[PDB]
């Protein structure tokens, strides 16, 4: 009943969770989690690269069978799809040039150019709260474009998952002159409760299989071993 091949869509521009190494192989914590779960589910899995905003449509169209792409578990998303249990926690946070006075507030951001990933919870938040009120919110096909436009000085700030910005950019050579601008942006309704495997609502069996795999690799400590490759903190949360 489970497919012998589970097709998993991911947006490979979100290090350290999902990206590509120099020879084009998919790498990162999402990939590690996905591969470990598939192993324990005893299914073959095929990774499929996609822009983030195409993931849920591809899933609904059955071009893929699952999404592992730091996809936040939100009220809004669950109207369209189902989710596995939580894979890890994910807060949102602004980044900007080091020394910048920028804060995640309308007062600070009005007339500023702020980059967000198209289709993301950050785009939802920024469009509702900031774009309406005169912040130049700029939506991008992928997160790599955002970092590029930031370093080029075309953007004043960018909003994205906190850990991705930190491990994927700030702690990298390209992000040396950048820092977080203000604390995490906390908003329960927009940003959801951690990330999970996104699935078609009727695929209850595939969800059960992922959930079971996830519980097992967390219990035996495999989760923590894989996570320590990327993180010196508790990425899972509570
Ligand atoms: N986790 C957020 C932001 C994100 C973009 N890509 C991966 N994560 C979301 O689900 O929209």
């Amino acid at each position: 009943a489970l497919p012998q091949t589970v097709r998993i869509g991911t947006d490979t521009t979100y290090a350290p969770f999902s990206s590509k190494d120099a020879k084009g192989e998919f790498i990162g914590f999402d990939i590690d989690l996905g591969n470990e779960m598939c192993k324990r589910m005893q299914v073959k899995c095929t990774w499929v690269a996609s822009d983030f905003d195409a993931l849920i449509p591809s899933l609904k169209a059955k071009k893929i069978d699952a999404i592992i792409s730091s996809l936040s578990i939100t009220d809004k998303a669950q109207q369209e799809i189902a989710f596995s249990d939580k894979l890890y926690a994910a807060d949102s946070r602004l980044i900007a040039a080091k020394g910048s006075p920028i804060q995640p507030t309308l007062e600070s951001l009005k007339g500023k150019h702020v980059g967000v990933l198209q289709g993301s919870t950050q785009e939802a938040y920024a469009n509702d709260n900031w774009r309406t009120k005169g912040v130049d919110v700029v939506a991008y096909a992928n997160q790599d474009l955002i970092y590029s436009d930031l370093t080029a000085g075309r953007l004043d700030a960018a909003l994205q998952d906190e850990v991705a910005a930190s491990e994927g950019f700030l702690k990298q050579p390209a992000g040396k002159e950048y820092a977080f601008a203000g604390p995490s942006v906390k908003d329960k309704k927009y940003f959801g409760d951690g990330t999970g495997v996104g699935l078609r609502k009727d695929d209850t069996e595939l969800k059960a299989a992922f959930d079971k795999a996830l519980t097992e690799l967390r219990q035996d400590g495999t989760y923590d071993k894989m996570a320590k490759k990327y993180f010196d903190f508790n990425v899972y949360g509570d």
